C-alpha cells in the first residue's frame, strides 16, 4: 500500500522528520577502501590466518588464546592499522548526517577507525570492537600510546612495553575481557530513534543483527547492502526499505534524493 | 555480615529484586540423564570409541579427522541423537526460570538438545558447541534438517548429500569453523544480568569459560558444581556463591529454598 | 592370561628380570611430605600467589612478570627452598632402584628437590622443570650457587648480581627459556629400559607427559597415581599396569610384594 | 708421546684408524648458509621469538604441533632441502667414506647435506630426523619430501586416505617414538678406534654422553671453535682439540692428510 521507497525515505530527512538516525555499520563500507576483510575467502588476509590452523577463525580475538599465540591478531593488525586507508563516500556521507544535525549514534563493527577519520566525534560513535587507536601492556596492565606500537605492527613483530614486553594489545575487544560500558548505550539510543539505517553490514554477528529489532514499530528500517539480510530479510516490517545493491552507489543515489551531492563534493575534496 | 550464601540468592528471585537471570550450563546438567560423556574413561562410548584408534578425543570434532573416518564422531552421534535421552530436574528448573519470566538467556555448552526438549524456547537458547537440530553437506554446504539423516545415523551409516555425495554432518562445532552466530548475544545479555547462574561445567572449554567475567562487577555469580572452577576460582568475587557437590542436589536445594518442590515435581511429572 | 598386576611387575623386579627402570614422577610424590602446591584451590602457596593480580596461576615462570613483580614468584621458593621438608616413602623407595641397582634414571617435574635429598646423586636425576641447585642473573647470566641466592630469598629481598645490580633468579625453567639440558638424556635412557614406572604425575604438561610413549612396546609400563591418566588413559598397551589410589599406599604394596619392607624401615630411619 | 692433529693424521694414514665415529652439529652447515634457531641474532631467532613460545624447543613438540604448527614451518623453511650445497666439511666426510675409513656419522642436523655429499644413508644416524620424508599427521600417509616442498612458503595439508590434513615433515618431535636405527650407537660408539666430534656444541644430548661411550685408550679428536662438553669438563689424555673455524681445522687435517688435491676434484666434480 502506501509503502516505502528511498523517495519516500530521503523526504523525510529533507522535511526533517526523521532527525534521530541510529546507524548500523558492517564492512560493505570499508571494502570499498581497499580494507582485506579477514571473514572472506579469497583475502591475502583470510589466507594467511587459514594459514595459523586456529580452532575458530575468531579466536584472534579471544584473551586466553592471545596470552599464548599473540602472532595471528597482529597478522591481522598490520593488514586494519590507521594510517593506511582514506574514508570514502559512504563513511563522509555520514559526517553530513551529523553535521546537519541528524545523528544519534554509529553503531559499527569495523576497527580501521575511518568513522572518526571522517570527522565524525567519539561522542557519536559505539565503535562495538574496540579501536586500533589506543593499547595496554597485557603485564603491567597500564600504558595507551596508540601509534607507538605501530612500526612494529608494519614490521611483523610483536609490539612490547618497554618494562615487561607485554605483547601490549590493541584496544580490539576480545572475547574474555571487560566489554565496552558504552554498549550498554544501545538501551536508549535503540527506542529514542526515528529512523534506523543500515549500511554495508551482513547483519551477520551479534548483537547487531537482534538490535535492528529494538526499533519502534513505526520506525523505518532502509538497509544499503548487496542483499536483504538477517531480521530484515525474516521480520520484515511495513516501513522497511532496502537498495539492495552496492552500498556506494547505494549512498550515491540516496545523497542524490536529498540534494547533498554538492556539499559531499565539497566535503571529500575539503576533507582529502 | 550480610554477604552471599545459598539463602539470600533464593531471597533475591522471590523478591523479584533478581528478574534477568542469565545462565550457563555443561556436561554435569547432562550426566544425570544417563548421557556418557566421552571424555572420562569406563564409559561404554570410550570402549567403543576404541574401536577407532585416535591421537587426542577432541579429535572427533577436527574435520581433518572426519574426511576419512567419519565413523568415530558418528558413533558419539548416534549416542546423542533427540530420542533415547530425557531432561533432568536441572533442564525443568531452568525451565521454570523461563516459565516464571526469570530467564535471559540459556547458554549450554551440551549438544544433546534436552534444553529445546524441556521446553525452553530457542530464542531462549544460545548453543555454544552447535546442534543436532540441523545438518550442511560438507562438499555442497546445502543445509538439512536433522532428521534427514538421523535414519543413516541410526543405521550405522554415513549420510551423504542426495545433490552431490559429499558427506553430511551435523552442525556440532568442529575445529576451525567460524563460532556459532549466537554467541555474540553475549554482548547483550550479560552486562543485563542481575543474576549468573553456572550449572554442570568445568569451565576449560574458551570462549565458553571466560563468559563468567561479563556481568557487571555486583551481579551474584552462583556456581552448581562439584568443584571451584575456572574464572571463579582465581578471581573470586564478593557476591560469588559455589554450592559445591553433586549437580542435582545443588539445584534441589536451591528449589526448595526458593519454595518450588511442588511446581517442580508437578511440571517434571507432567512433562515425562 | 598373563596379563601384568601389581603381583607381576614385582617378581621382574626380584627376578631380575626387569634391570632397566625409568621412572617419572610428579607432584603427586611431593604431596605427602607437606608440599603446599601453587596451582590447587586453597592453599599456602596458591593463596599467597593469588593475593597479587596475576591472570595465570602460570605467571609466575612468565618471565615478563618477573620484571614486574617478582615477589610472587619468590614467596614460593620461600616455601619451596630445601630443608623446610622431609623426603617420603615415595622418595626413598626410589632411593631403594637405584641402592639396588636398577634404575636407569629418575625423570622428575618436582622442583622441591627431594629427589637429591633422598640420596639420589645428580646424574640418575633428570630435573624436568628445573632446580634450587643454582642460580643465575637475568641480564649479564653470571652463575651463583644457591646458597649465595638462598641468602637473600630467605632474607625476603630481591637478589642482585653486582653487575647488573638485577634481579638474579633460581634456575627454576621460566616460559621462553630453553629445556633443561638433560632432558635429551631420553632419547638413550627409555629405549634402553625395560621397565617404565610413573608416579603421582598428571601427565598433563608435554614435553614431559610425551616420555611415556618413549619406551619399546616390550616394556611394561607401570602407573602409581590417584587415576588413569595421559597417554596410558588413552592409549594403553599390552603390558601395562594401573595401580589406581594414594600413591602411598601403591608403593607401599609394592614394596611388600617385592618384599623390601624391613629395608625400607631402616633405610628411611637412618635418613631422618 | 701425547696427541696432536699431526699424529691423528698419521694415525688415519697408517689406517691404525679405520673404524672412524664422526658426530657433527651445526657448525659444519653454517658455512654453507643454514641459519641455525639456536644462534642469537640470526634469522631463524627473531621471527622465532615473534611466536612468544612456551620454550625455545617447542617448534619440535608433538602437541604443541597441533595448534600452532607455524613456528615449525618457519624454520622449516630456512632450512629445506633445495637452498644450500655442501661445504667442504662434508666432502671431507664423504672422502672418508670413500676411503673405508667411516663407521658411522651422527648428525644432529636436519639440513640433509650429509646425503647430498654422497655419503650412504647406512653410514648415517639422523638423530634429528629428515625433510626427505613427510607424514600426514591425520592418515600417516608418507610422501617424498619434494610433495610438499612447494608449500614451505606457508604450510602443507594433502589429501590422501585419512588425511585432508596436516603433512608433517620427518624431523623427530617429542611425542614421535625416537629412532630405532639409532640403537646402533650401542655397538658403533664401543667399536670406536676414532671419534671426530666436528663443529657441534655438545649442547644437546645425547651426543654430549656420547662422547664418553669410547673406550679410553681411544682418542677424541674435536675441530669447533670452542672445548665443549665432555673434553672441556672430563678430558682424556688422547683428546685433541684443533679450536678454530671448523672449515679452517678441515681444511688444515686435510693437508697434513695427504689429501688436499682430491679434494680438489671430488668438491669440483660434485659441484
Ligand atoms: C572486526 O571484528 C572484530 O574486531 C571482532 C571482535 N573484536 N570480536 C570479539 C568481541 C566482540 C565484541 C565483544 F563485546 C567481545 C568480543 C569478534 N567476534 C566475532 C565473532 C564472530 C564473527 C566475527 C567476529 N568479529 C569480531
Ligand atoms: C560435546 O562437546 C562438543 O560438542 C564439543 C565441540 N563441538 N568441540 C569443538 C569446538 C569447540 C569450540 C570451538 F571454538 C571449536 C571447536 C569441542 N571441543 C572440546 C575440547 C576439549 C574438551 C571438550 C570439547 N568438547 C567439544
Ligand atoms: C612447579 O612446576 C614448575 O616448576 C613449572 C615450571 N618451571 N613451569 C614453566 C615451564 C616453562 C617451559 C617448560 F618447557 C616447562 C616448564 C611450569 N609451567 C606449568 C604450567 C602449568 C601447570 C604447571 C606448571 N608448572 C611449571
Ligand atoms: C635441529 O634441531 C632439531 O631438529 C631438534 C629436534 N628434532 N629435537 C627434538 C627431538 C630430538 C631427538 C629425539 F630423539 C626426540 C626429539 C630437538 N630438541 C632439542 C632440545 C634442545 C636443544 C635443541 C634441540 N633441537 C632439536
Ligand atoms: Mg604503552
Ligand atoms: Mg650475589
Ligand atoms: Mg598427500
Ligand atoms: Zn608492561
Ligand atoms: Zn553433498
Ligand atoms: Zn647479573
Ligand atoms: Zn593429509
Amino acid at each position: 500500500k502506501g509503502k516505502l521507497s528511498l523517495q519516500d525515505v530521503a523526504e523525510l530527512i529533507r522535511a526533517r522528520a526523521c532527525q534521530r538516525v541510529v546507524v548500523m555499520v558492517g564492512a560493505g563500507i570499508s571494502t570499498p577502501s581497499g580494507i582485506p576483510d579477514f571473514r572472506s575467502p579469497g583475502s591475502g588476509l583470510y589466507s594467511n590466518l587459514q594459514q595459523y590452523d586456529l580452532p575458530y577463525p575468531e579466536a584472534i580475538f579471544e584473551l586466553p588464546f592471545f596470552f599464548h599465540n599473540p602472532k595471528p591478531f597482529f597478522t591481522l593488525a598490520k593488514e586494519l592499522y590507521p594510517g593506511n586507508y582514506k574514508p570514502n563516500v559512504t563513511h563522509y556521507f555520514l559526517r553530513l548526517l551529523h553535521d546537519k544535525g541528524l545523528l544519534l549514534r554509529l553503531y559499527t563493527q569495523n576497527i580501521d577507525g575511518l568513522e572518526r577519520v571522517s570527522g565524525i566525534p567519539a561522542s557519536k560513535l559505539v565503535e562495538a570492537h574496540g579501536t586500533f587507536a589506543s593499547a595496554t601492556c597485557t603485564v603491567c596492565q597500564r600504558p595507551f600510546p596508540g601509534e607507538d606500537i605501530r612500526a612494529d605492527v608494519m614490521a611483523d613483530r610483536v609490539p612490547r612495553c618497554p618494562v615487561c614486553t607485554g605483547v601490549v594489545k590493541p584496544d580490539i575487544v576480545f572475547f574474555g575481557e571487560p566489554l565496552p560500558q558504552r554498549f550498554l548505550l544501545h538501551v536508549v539510543d535503540f527506542p529514542m530513534a526515528d529512523l534506523l539505517l543500515i549500511l554495508g553490514t551482513s547483519l551477520e554477528v551479534e548483537p547487531f543483527a537482534s538490535l535492528t529489532e529494538a526499533v519502534r514499530s513505526s520506525v523505518p528500517r532502509l538497509l544499503i547492502n548487496r542483499d536483504l539480510v538477517g531480521p530484515l530479510a525474516w521480520h520484515p516490517r511495513s516501513r522497511d526499505v532496502a537498495q539492495l545493491g552496492d552500498v556506494v552507489h547505494g549512498v550515491e543515489s540516496l545523497v542524490e534524493l536529498l540534494g547533498w551531492t554538492e556539499e559531499m563534493r565539497d566535503l571529500v575534496q575539503r576533507e582529502t
